[PDB]
């Protein structure tokens, strides 16, 4: 099937209401990285909703960060024009935030599935 | 003929060390040993690394000071060991740097690492 759509995150979570404390955030390229100054010493998960075509990333969709109670403490998205973006821009936006996260000692996991997809090539 | 087992290298000046700088904006973290600090109001910037640090061979052993100047000579950035002083590794080092270099980059400041900390790191 040449078209899927893989989901780390539930419905809820896609559209959850959420706020930063003290805001950070970012422009990588087309994305745009969120992420709560305020939090520290947590284990952090990346949550990934995207698209993929044939065996390749399409889009990613949404990104949020996770803490292990479940609130939500940072994001990656496309900024609002919504334009095309590689595998490398989101690499990069994950590298970015992992950075930023890891500033208050937080640990970040991220999201195998999107990994999977996004750190290949031909 | 060959260069000493243990070298002092001073990318940085007496002034240049001792000098006070103030953050604006602080942005600090302990990373173990070692201090890292910067000015988070400091933006679009070019930024070079500079360091004073001991070598062993041709390795960096202990680090002095290592600072973050603008194009202007205002220093925007530090890495400076904690002063009880319980030791770092050229390791812990590079590991500073990367994390320095990184919340530089948040504001999108450019930034180089002098060919001295390139050779020896």
């Amino acid at each position: 099937p040449a078209s899927r759509y893989l989901t780390d995150m539930t419905l809820e979570e896609m559209s959850r209401d959420w706020s930063m404390l003290i805001p950070k955030q970012k422009v990588a390229g087309p994305l745009c990285i969120r992420m709560d100054q305020a939090i520290m010493d947590k284990n952090i998960i990346l949550k990934a909703n995207f698209s993929v075509i044939f065996d390749r990333l399409e889009t990613l969709i949404l990104l949020r960060a996770f803490t292990e109670e479940g609130a939500i403490v940072g994001e990656i998205s496309p900024l609002p024009s919504l334009p095309g973006h590689t595998a490398e821009d989101v690499k990069n936006a994950v590298g970015v935030l992992i950075g930023g996260l890891e500033w208050n000692d937080n640990t970040v996991r991220v999201s195998e599935t999107l990994q999977r997809f996004a750190w290949r090539s031909s």
